[PDB]
Formats: C-alpha cells, structure tokens, sequence
C-alpha cells in the first residue's frame, strides 16, 4: 500500500457487511413495508444506504431464520418476459410485534 | 440461529478489526508520544478501545510499512528478569510531519 491508499481510505472506507442479525432486522424493516425478493433486498440496502452491503449467504441465513419462525412467509410471482417465477416475500401477518422491535432496531442502528 | 442471538448482537457486538491502513495511523499516534513494542501496541488499544481488534498479520503490514518508508526505526531493549530481549520501535527521525498528519487521521477516526 503507498500513502495515497491510506488516505483514499479515511474518505471512502469499504462498506460494512451486515452481520446475519443485521440482516434479519434490516429484512423486517423492509417486508414491513412491502414486499421483496432476494437480490433485489440486497440492491436497496446499497443503493439506500451505501456504508453498507449484503451478502448472499448472509440474507438467505436470515431469510431462512424469518421462515421457520413463520415471521415471514414466501410465494411466486410471474414477471414478463421470462418463464421464471421469483420467490416474494411478505410479512407473515398484519399486526406483528414480535417482528415490530427487530425491524425497530434496525431503524436504531441507522440512527447518526 | 435463534431469537437470543439476534438479541445478544446489539447488547454484544462483535469488535472491529483494523485494516492496514488503520493500523498504520493508530501505530503512528502512538509512537509519538512514547516509544513502544508490538505485543503492547495491541494490548494498549485492545485495553482502552474494547471495540477494537489488532491482528498480529496487520500489525506487521502496518510496521514494515512504516520502516519500508522510513518514517519508524526499531532498536533492541532488555526486559528485567526475561533472558529475551525486546524489539522496541521509535519515530524514526527528529521533526517529522509525515507522521503526526498520518496520527490525526487516527484520533479523529475515532468519531466516525
């Protein structure tokens, strides 16, 4: 590394990865919402928050956890112009407080 | 993978671990008030900065760096009652400017 690394590093630090936790907030907070699928949950997380990034095996470690909670539940959807059905993903319900707090944290985390 | 770990982040977040480049500044702050050697360095920062993590790989990036570029010389120091001695590093020369900027760097960080 020469000196100009270190300091085009204070400016533009890398992101920070969420942490599985971060992800299964961050994914309430979203499907809280409205309704999303796998990269695209990725994509709005950058896009809207560039300190951060979101893996693959972390969102579906998280995805996987919301599931066997039944705190989110998932389904098809078509999309034209290509025979592929993509896995959506909503609140498992209407009034949800157990999911209310973890999306709620996230918006803490946020915060400053 | 269950509720009390997605509950044990935010009270338990795991530390950080600095990067070369962050390596480097912190090493330079300290180095210039005291003269220091590197087993310290990161039990001086792990100590007062418990959300912090020096890797013994990054450390020695960081160090060679400094010497690579001239700016920390080391000498050999006795230590009391161990047979084996201790390498010590020091700002390598008298007025230095390369470093204190480099130290800011560091002390702001802290912030953000």
């Amino acid at each position: 590394m020469d000196f100009e690394d270190i300091y085009r590093f204070f400016q533009d630090p890398p992101p920070h990865y969420l942490s599985k936790e971060l992800a299964v907030c961050y994914v309430l907070a979203v499907l809280r919402h409205e309704d999303s699928y796998g990269t695209e949950l990725i994509q709005h997380l950058e896009t809207h928050w560039p300190n951060y990034r979101l893996s693959d095996t972390v969102l579906y470690t998280a995805l996987k956890f919301l599931e066997d909670e039944q705190i989110i539940s998932g389904y098809w959807k078509k999309v034209e112009g290509r025979g592929r059905p993509r896995r959506m993903y909503q609140l498992a319900q209407a009034n949800d407080d157990r999911s209310r707090d973890l999306a709620q944290l996230w918006e803490r985390y946020l915060s400053s």
